[PDB]
């Protein structure tokens, strides 16, 4: 690590002490003892501590404030990453190992609302970093093109349910944009937190969108992580959504190896998405539980569920509509995470019926 970067690191640290208002996990765990042991180190691909914390220094309001420049950095800079991970993922000690991938007995997953009267739509997401490339902080332009032609080639040779079409962002027509905007499939350049992390360079080179013909499978190449992989549909057939996801992820891995770490799970750009990288969610109507919020907050904790209200434009009538997702991503398998989610929704609907 060169003297010019070490100087810029010394600036950011004094800027963190000078921000007594900052509540970011970066400021919490970047002690002077850790900072002096990491500031001079660099990965074998060339990423410095500055490529980790720059975005958290430029954005003092940021919640986490660190990002991973390459896969190797989670090891080289573990003295800062490990305590941050402990904090965000409550109960993931610095010595615990995350289980290896296990999609489990996928047949055990069912429809959580067979009569469609409660769940509007069902969604399961995961992400992957492609093995052999650095993450978005350090991707060169040539690397962006190589990834695009590989993901495009891979996703285009998908057959059956996943038969689709890849739309690259570079030189996208105005017509496709609307058609993709219409289907909620498009993404744009990242917010202020990604821009400060160097995560939005050479835009839109290397960025693309893939969706199947049935519009129940959707992949984003290089929006934030290398790959974001979603299975979605209307209704509450969590099982069907989840089984379609495992089919796709296994099939992509045949041609595309993923960046895995036998203690942190699947490696991603942001430490909030380590472990399973799995976020199973439903849009569900629970009007009775909306009145008695204390019961909903209590049952949500029983199944480790995050309850967010729907972001919306004209939603004043829909206060009893929720986006319920699974909160846990580490220290448990993919199968365990989605099962826990399913068990939750089943009980939430059961309670709603008893009101």
């Amino acid at each position: 690590a060169d003297a010019a970067t070490i100087a810029k690191l010394e600036e950011g640290f004094k800027k963190l002490e000078a921000a007594t208002d900052c509540k970011s996990l970066l400021k919490k765990y970047l002690t002077k003892s850790v900072f002096d042991q990491l500031k001079g180190k660099k990965t074998s691909l060339g990423a410095t501590l500055l490529d980790v914390i720059q975005s958290g220094v430029e954005n003092l309001d940021s919640g986490v404030g660190v990002y991973a420049p390459d896969a190797e950095a989670y090891t080289l800079f573990a003295p800062l990453f490990d305590p941050i991970i402990e904090d965000y993922h409550k109960g993931f000690k610095q010595t615990d190992k995350h289980p290896n991938k296990d999609f489990g007995d996928v047949n055990q997953f069912v429809n959580v609302d067979p009569d469609g009267k409660f769940v509007i739509s069902t969604r399961v997401r995961c992400g992957r970093s492609m093995e052999g490339y650095p993450f978005n902080p350090c991707l060169t332009e040539a690397q962006y093109k190589e990834m695009e032609s590989k993901v495009s080639s891979t996703l285009s040779n998908l057959e059956g349910e996943l038969k689709g079409t890849y739309y690259p962002l570079t030189g996208m027509t105005k017509d496709v944009q609307q058609k993709l905007i219409d289907d909620h499939f498009l993404f744009k350049e990242g917010d202020r937190f990604l821009q400060a992390a160097n995560a939005c360079r050479y835009w839109p080179t290397g960025r693309g969108i893939y969706h199947n013909d049935n519009k129940t499978f959707l992949v984003w190449c290089d929006e934030e992580d290398h790959l974001r992989i979603i299975s979605m549909q209307m209704g509450g057939d969590l099982g069907q959504v989840y089984r379609r996801l495992v089919s796709a992820v296994n099939e992509i891995e045949k041609r595309v190896p993923f960046s895995h770490h036998d203690r942190l799970g699947f490696l991603t750009f942001c430490p909030t998405n380590l472990g399973t990288t799995v976020r199973a969610s439903v849009h569900i109507k629970l009007p009775k539980l909306a009145a008695n919020r204390e019961k909903l907050e209590e049952v949500a904790g029983k199944y480790s569920l995050q309850v967010r209200g729907t972001r919306g434009e004209h939603t004043e009538a829909e206060g009893g509509v929720y986006d319920i997702s699974n909160k846990r991503r580490m220290g448990l398998t993919e199968f365990q995470a989605v099962k826990e989610m399913q068990d939750g929704i089943l009980e939430l609907i059961k309670i709603e019926k008893e009101m």
